[PDB]
């Protein structure tokens, strides 16, 4: 089997001419060459199955990838692993192949208004859509945006992704040690519960801060320096702001805080288009409830040259899982992946 940087990517015959992308904290990805279709592809590999949290991702993001279908979302071409379920240790995800990652982009390049406008749009024209079929992404950061030649935005990484449930699911504590918290909503770090679709709205936000000024605007090191970031910027929380914390511990935390000045985002952004600081500010709101909801940022007039609700299309019905899958155990949760990638194996029947 080839092999990239030292690791096997057992990938053959099929897919030949491996070259490393890049890797997560979960997987290596290399793009590929297809020679039955004969196109270019990605491939991610993963070895999840000592770990049940990471056997919960790879689950989540093979079983929604594989229903979602839009432009601005990856998709799931092919599944390779092992023909039984003892010699299943390595999973390769086969994609659409992407040039590069707004990360990346933005370490080199300053970007124009016109670009940030565009961009801005097409994540919220794929969040749309995730948010119609009634699911969360919750991790949405510049690393897992794809950008083409063309310009062209698909959100990907669905790993951490989940039905939105706020009164009756208890997922209690984003179970990701690994990766950045800089695009965290303010609730994740002060409740265990109750998350809903604005958490995937503040993400945005702070990805459309760092659009506008090639830096992350809530660099913090933990959650405690992560909220003093968040709160030196929108100042202390008003009274109404206060009720919308459930855990009274975390609000009585925030009530013992000094108190917070606001800046104004055209000291933070001063040479920023005003309609861009405009929806910034309405995704950028410590209050859940009152923070801009997709189909409105979607209509708002920064973007627009842009919007057309008759080509932004939507979900034909609420995505489902069909179990809970928190408390299963790794070696339980390997044979679901195992019967989820079958309709990928010859002879599947
Ligand atoms: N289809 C793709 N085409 C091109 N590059 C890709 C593709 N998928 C992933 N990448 C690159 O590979 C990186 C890692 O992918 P990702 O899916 O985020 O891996 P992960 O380890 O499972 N999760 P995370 O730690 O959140 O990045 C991305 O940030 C991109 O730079
Ligand atoms: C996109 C690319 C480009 O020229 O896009 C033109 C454009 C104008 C207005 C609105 C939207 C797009 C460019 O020059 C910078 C590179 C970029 C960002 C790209 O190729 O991403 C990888």
């Amino acid at each position: 089997p080839e092999m990239v940087r030292g690791q096997v990517f057992d990938v053959g015959p099929r897919y030949t001419n491996l070259s490393y992308i890049g890797e997560g904290a979960y997987g290596m990805v290399c793009s590929a060459y297809d020679n039955v279709n004969k196109v270019r592809v990605a491939i991610k590999k993963i070895s999840p199955f000592e770990h049940q949290t990471y056997c919960q991702r790879t689950l989540r993001e093979i079983k929604i990838l594989l229903r979602f279908r839009h432009e601005n979302i990856i998709g799931i071409n092919d599944i390779i692993r092992a023909p039984t379920i003892e010699q299943m240790k390595d999973v390769y995800i086969v994609q659409d192949l992407m040039e590069t990652d707004l990360y990346k982009l933005l370490k080199t390049q300053h970007l124009s208004n016109d670009h940030i406008c565009y961009f801005l749009y097409q994540i919220l024209r794929g969040l749309k859509y995730i948010h119609s079929a009634n699911v969360l992404h919750r991790d949405l950061k510049p690393s897992n945006l794809l950008l083409n030649t063309t310009c062209d935005l698909k959100i990907c990484d669905f790993g951490l992704a989940r039905v939105a449930d706020p009164d009756h699911d208890h997922t209690g504590f984003l179970t990701e040690y690994v990766a950045t918290r800089w695009y965290r909503a303010p609730e994740i770090m002060l409740n265990s519960k109750g998350y809903t679709k604005s958490i995937d709205i503040w993400s945005v936000g702070c990805i459309l801060a760092e659009m506008l000024s090639n830096r992350p605007i809530f660099p913090g090191k933990h959650y405690l320096d992560q909220l003093n970031h968040i709160l030196g910027i929108l100042g202390s929380p008003s009274q109404e702001d206060l009720n919308c914390i459930i855990n009274l511990k975390a609000r009585n935390y925030l009530l013992s805080l000094p108190h917070k000045n606001k800046v104004p985002w055209n000291r933070l952004f001063p040479n920023a288009d005003s309609k861009a600081l405009d929806l910034l500010d309405k995704m950028l709101t410590f209050n859940p409830h009152k923070r801009i909801e997709v189909e409105q940022a979607l209509a708002h007039p920064y973007l627009e040259q842009y919007y057309d609700p008759s080509d932004e299309p939507i979900a034909e019905a609420p995505f489902k899982f069909d179990m809970e899958l928190d408390d299963l155990p790794k070696e339980k949760l390997k044979e679901l992946i195992f019967e989820e990638t079958a309709r990928f194996q010859p002879g599947y029947r």
